[PDB]
């Protein structure tokens, strides 16, 4: 029977949560760019409301 | 019969969800860019009508 070394299980469940980890982090990206986007339209449009007025 | 290994399911199933995550990310960087774009022509049509 082959003798099991907790290195290895303990290191591949390590990787697994890695894996999950940047999953997450790319989802925290997505919604990063998704906010400024929304942030530049505001700005956008409260440009547009001063171009409106001044002219 | 053969035994299946958790673990590499698992790893696949991140690795197709890794390769979805990547198409939202590129579309966010489209509506970013998308929105700077529109946020500099208004930018430009100010400094227009300052002239």
């Amino acid at each position: 029977q082959p003798q099991p070394d907790p290195v290895q299980e303990q290191l591949k469940q390590l990787a697994v949560e890695k894996a999950q980890l940047e999953n997450e982090e790319l989802r925290s990206k997505i919604r990063l760019n998704d906010a400024q986007a929304q942030k530049a339209m505001a700005e956008r449009d409260n440009k547009n409301l001063d171009y409106l007025e001044q002219e």
